[PDB]
């Protein structure tokens, strides 16, 4: 498998898996890394959706940020700083629970520059992307505003770009040679969108949740690579969950998009490669549900697990899997010398100051042989 | 290793790793798992800061529940029912990013009652565990309204019991014999705590973050099991964070613990069991870090890491792994489902609602099979 | 998922993933546990081919113990007593190279019975299992003779037991009311054989490995579990190994069984369940495998990877994936306290002994404490 | 951690984790790979014993390759043409087990040299290398005879180079700037030696196993890079093996090294950074082990565990972890085509042959599409 090896003190070109920091980007290509492709339910094989797009002009973008997310994008050996612009599906948790964990560890990972996040609004204000993140920033206001005391402030902000959930299929970003457009979904109630990112002749498609609808076959046709939810059968929905047969029917045909509906989808799509995620991807589901999308879909396709890596390029799509550090670092990038602001309040009082207990005796030693 | 085995066809008794699941808790015994011993930066090896405690009378606490800790924590085979009360030592994003994944999580996982957190004020308003869990739920009010329309959403409730940061070793929680006290900490600004769980002639001290402090040296005394952070040399802060000498010192002497005043801290405690955490547990760091605390301290010590098993009994104190499913799924417990008293809004439009894909004919195969 | 739990201080009961150890098996059940399912080819997601059979009467058989395999049977908490009887299907390494892992270590371990060994003969002596095992021990013959003089020699032996491999289902084992037959194989040439497990109104058949033939769909007929090897598809060889066109093909029309005939024989079978093997169980080639099985055969199927576990009970076989620990240990079991032979010469010279370094001082701290 | 980022499209350089494939290997370093770590007991967290060197020059070697070594071996994208030179400290099973996995396996990932194996005499032919790979040849004689039917049979031949085991610190190896020196052990019998690779003034020690001799402190003084084996404590030996008091004692003084023994002996080498390994690395067996050898030495230390790394440069001696695939597969390199010009029997005879099942039809539609 991989490239054939010339040298024994060079590479191994072409890889047959994907090493994070490991490969230089083409300009005329395109990486796209699932860091997540589960459930509400947790699981360390699986995180909830999320997903890292990098363009060969140096742009590099999040797609959902789920809970559990984040230790995947960690994982890539990326900078802070170029991972600042952020774009949601929908509120759900399994979508955006670990925008706090970018915001917060990025932060400490020595970000300068503010988040970025695009999302849709919903019916009215407090069921939209703009009162979602004010009040996420609220509710971490102590971790906020006692950080802020010691590194400079600007990169704890989120700039907050809400875009019209109902429009069919409009601009939500503009910037460079890079759209991204947004379309709705059904599910669950208004406010979830898909989106269509575009750039030098490509277009990915990100599904995000949605059950079966006119919309996404019409705008997503001839993606390079298409994503959408693919569920688990009624008859796993027995077994894994002892749901009554009618609510188990129902699972598949009224609230989600089943794998047979997903293989209609794609076959109306006829994207270059298509993504069913959003499933558990177990030795007694996958199948079944890989199955189910064949009835109707012969096209390219990948059963989505975390870290499946695909490259787009003129000639080819490929699917890889990453093979990334379980124990991961932040890694430095280029960034300014933001320096704290000296205005800035202490967030203790004297109180709390005046517990410090006296360890000048079990450090000397340390202290001593470190400071020469 | 483990018990001797006496049948072919029976168990391996006091197995040499723990089976969450597995095991039965006698009346007289605690089981302590650390669900997440990291940092504010993200890594599949740790979860941020996250502790299940499981008491002989039935009833299980969450001390802390940092971001990607849930994935951990539904490792447990554990009904979503008997983890409903968390007790956060401070409002960091690594002790409580993923409350919002046990609350939508959980609830997906059958969860029918509140969740209930105690956590501590802070020297206002906006930096106290009300305001922040109230704001968290206004954040993620879209998951909330759409979840809730035809369901009771009682499961959906966090009834918050705020405690005064500044108490020295007071009562915060009392029932079914069981006590937790709090006692400030020292670190970032005014608010966090630490906590001791005393049941049935035990006691269990669950640190938090600090800088060395009077507090607990003297209210954790003689702890069964006492949990302290413990802090990354500084020769490690300068390898893997490019840190200057200067700074470098500092974090271990004024803002962390480090592991020669982990050592004083425990030496002064003589607890029955001593465990370290909040270091990235690397096979080129953790030696250097166990080095700093024998420096001081002689006694028993765990060098936490994730899925890491306490065992408390009259006799001993065991440290153990846990094996664990990643492929996890929830579990069922006993059910008390109740249904909706009041009707709720539709979070639909029409609009919305207008957009279903006909997917009859790509479904009728399956349907009619299933159907039968 | 598993079944529901009753109690917080109890057990999850019928548990959604099998731990080893765990588990009482039942009078009127079987257990098979994959411990080995790849290829001649190393890599640490699959060992080479390896079975553990655990009846419900207290016997338990290895069948082939391919390289890898070892670390995978030791995760099972089975004391090495109880795993002393091994069936090879043939000769290759990939199906009993670590023959001589199980040979050392469970003597080190306590191991106090003989390996026994069944396997086939060939078209000549040098091609048959007598002769290979003869060449194996005379092989390790330096850490039999060393290992002779400090542990008893008893279980350092191998009693190999050779069956014609030419004979139609012919019993080759039979004791305590089990029973195992054998028939021919056409893999690489002469000697290779399938194996039929009867017992207590039970069949279970162990495919080993063949190109299609008429033996197995006969003799396998009603199988409770029918374990056969279904090859990548020409279209992976051709991807992973840059074969031409034309030998891809041959692959799965002359040497191996193609997934469409492992589809075949296991529509002629019609086992209660069927097992497919021997292939790289990657996300990029497991689907087109199921895919190509599905084309004839309907039955219950398990797509096989190490780790997976059967249960064979009278209502059900049922597939659940194992997790076990990767830092295993040998489990005491039943054992002789046997003395090593003081008859048997020392393997040292004087030349050797007269090296050793005084290491009193290094070790006096240690070994006073240890002392008392 | 790890080099500054530069790019975003480029790589991240010097890289905190090594992913093997991804760097060359500069003319002044040497990368030395542990693919084994462990014990005569089989695990998935450790291999037994084996190392992988690359010097700048373009030679490889492996120095041991115990049971379940080529899992690591194989996930290094090294293509098997550039890994034929193999040294084995000794003839037990945990340090060449996995040779035969190497041969076959090596083989069919497209080896067209002979393996060529440096190893030790023993105290008679029958305890010596050329003895026991001669009969492994044998043993494994169904398989090889097989293989070579319609092919080259050259690289399934293995030159034995066979070395008086006495000689103290002679030359064993010498070619193209690489030396390789022996000198003895003192372990379970005759035979077992240590060695030092010299090149382009570098000298790295392989241990192989020993009680503590004369012989390595003075051999091995001022290596880049010294590897010795490191036992478990004594109370381990009680705790994980429920050996008695007395015995534990032994095993720690008589028949291995200690951890304290360790420590004297890499005091008096004063390597630029030594190596322990040979214990099991766990959260509960590793710290003992650690203290053990700092009680004596006070230098740069490595606690091996498996696929860690060193690079050897004239400025360090860097310690990282391996990131590789467990989903391995072979990579090609620079190849022969072979072509046999002498005749080999069939191993096949006519009433095998005769056993083909017709799959004609389950197999044409594949078929057909395929060789469109
Ligand atoms: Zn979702
Ligand atoms: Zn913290
Ligand atoms: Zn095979
Ligand atoms: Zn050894």
């Amino acid at each position: 498998a991989g490239g054939k090896v010339t040298s024994s003190t060079g590479i191994a070109p072409k890889r047959y898996v994907y090493y994070p920091g490991s490969e230089e980007l083409g300009p005329d290509e395109i990486r796209v890394i699932a860091c997540g492709t589960g459930m509400p339910t947790a699981r360390r094989a699986q995180a909830a959706a999320a997903w890292v797009v990098e363009l060969g002009n140096g742009d590099k973008f999040i797609v959902d940020i789920g809970s559990g997310s984040m230790a995947n994008i960690q994982s890539l050996m990326i900078p802070a700083n170029y991972l600042t612009k952020i774009f949601l599906t929908h509120l759900a948790t399994d979508h955006w629970g670990d925008l706090v964990s970018m915001w917060a560890g990025g932060w400490t990972a020595g970000r300068t520059d503010p988040l970025e996040v695009w999302g849709p609004s919903g019916s009215r204000e407090d069921m939209g992307t703009k009162y979602a993140v004010e009040h996420m920033l609220k509710a971490y206001n102590w971790d906020y505003m006692t950080r802020a005391v010691t590194i400079n402030p600007r990169p704890g902000d989120i700039n907050v770009h809400e875009f019209d959930y109902r429009a069919l299929n409009e601009v939500v970003y503009q910037e460079n040679g890079v759209t991204f457009r947004s379309w709705p979904c059904i599910h669950a109630g208004d406010g979830p969108v898909s989106f269509a990112l575009e750039w030098n002749g490509y277009k990915v498609v990100f599904g995000g949740d949605t059950a079966p609808n006119i919309w996404y076959p019409e705008y997503a046709k001839g993606a390079d690579l298409a994503i959408h939810e693919c569920w688990m059968t009624s008859d796993q929905m027995m077994t894994k969950y002892n749901q009554p047969a009618q609510l188990a029917l129902r699972i598949n045909l009224d609230f989600h998009t089943s794998a047979q509906s997903f293989g209609q989808i794609m076959n109306m799509v006829q994207p270059r490669h298509a993504v069913a995620y959003h499933f558990f991807n177990d030795d007694d589901t996958r199948y079944d549900i890989y199955t189910g999308v064949r009835e109707n879909y012969a096209g390219p396709l990948s059963m989505a697990t975390d870290m499946m890596v695909w490259n787009i390029t003129r000639d080819a799509v490929t699917e890889r899997m990453a093979v990334s550090p379980d124990h991961a670092w932040d890694v430095a990038g280029p960034s300014e010398d933001l320096a704290p602001d000296r205005n800035r309040a202490s967030e203790y009082t004297q109180y709390i100051l005046d517990g410090r207990l006296n360890v000048d005796e079990a450090n000397a030693h340390w202290k001593q042989e470190f400071m020469g």
